């Protein structure tokens, strides 16, 4: 119970630490982290009940913790930024324009045609979102419609 703290500080500040950078837009979410963070401790607190070790118990725990999490659209919007539009939109643009783009319609309705799953980048469809994206973006750009600031 002493443990169970500390544990559970440990999943907590992880999590946050990992949707800061990869999913800034539920990183505030405090219903999800607060909900996620409890269930990768009951995997912890199962696993050592269990006979596992604390490390193994750690290990599968944080398996819980990022679960559905592996593939983010923002990180995506990032590297095909930085990728492909070096030159128009340099850094820090990358960084400040992937969140906004997140929110623009023509971006989001490319991603909806994909199943996000956590082996997507794996995934054939990747390289076909990528594609996608990118030429999405030549258009935002070429039609001036690019969202700003």
């Amino acid at each position: 119970k002493s443990t169970e703290k500390k544990e559970l500080s440990h999943f907590r500040l992880k999590l946050e630490t990992y949707l800061n950078e990869h999913f800034p837009e539920m990183s505030g979410n405090n219903p999800f982290i607060t909900a996620r963070s409890d269930e990768a401790l009951t995997a912890y607190c199962d696993a050592v009940a269990q006979g596992f070790s604390h490390p193994e118990a750690e290990s599968m725990a944080s398996e819980v913790l990022y679960q559905g999490l592996h593939f983010s659209r923002y990180d995506t919007l990032v590297s095909v930024l930085e990728r492909e539009f070096e030159q128009e939109l340099p850094s820090p643009l990358p960084e400040r324009l992937a969140p906004i783009l997140l929110k623009n319609k023509a971006i989001q309705s490319v991603f909806a045609k994909y199943d996000l799953t956590d082996d997507f980048e794996a995934s054939p469809e990747y390289e076909h979102l990528y594609t996608e994206l990118t030429g999405t973006i030549v258009l935002l750009i070429e039609s001036n419609h690019l969202p700003t600031i």
